[PDB]
């Protein structure tokens, strides 16, 4: 149980990513790009402060935000969202919500693998990271 969020993860592998970006609404192109990248995501806290931050892709993000406090973000994508992020039994749960529609990204450490769990209506990806 040292196997907390804190730390640099490395992608492993991935399971129906791009039917999880066709329902977000995700352009061709864009989708053949994410589905090459191996990122890397690194996850940091000061004070009460999350910061997530996806590097080694074509676009390299970072968000802080504080738990249970709404945030606006543009994503890699270029969605312009709303997201609320909290916490339950070591899972970080992420509603995203932008014209209308809503997707959800569940983070939860295992053994130092983060699994990155989203959902959008009916389609879910997996995505496993390993603690580089
Ligand atoms: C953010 C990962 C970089 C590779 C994918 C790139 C950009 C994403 C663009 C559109 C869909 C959003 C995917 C990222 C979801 C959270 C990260 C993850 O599942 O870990």
């Amino acid at each position: 149980m040292c196997d907390q969020f804190v730390g640099t993860w490395k992608f492993l592998s991935s399971e129906n990513f791009e039917d999880y970006m066709k329902e977000l609404g995700v352009g061709f192109a864009t989708r053949k790009m994410a589905g090459v990248a191996k990122p890397n995501v690194t996850i940091s806290i000061n004070g009460d402060v999350i910061t997530i931050k996806t590097e080694s892709t074509f676009k390299n993000t970072e968000v802080s935000f504080r738990l249970g406090e709404e945030f606006d973000e543009t994503t890699a994508d270029d969605r312009k969202t709303k997201n609320v992020i909290t916490l339950d039994n070591g899972i970080l749960n992420q509603v995203q919500k932008w014209d209308g529609k809503e997707t959800v990204i569940k983070r939860k450490v295992m053994d130092g693998n983060l699994v990155v769990e989203c959902t959008m209506n009916t389609v879910t990806s997996k995505r496993v990271y390993e603690r580089a």
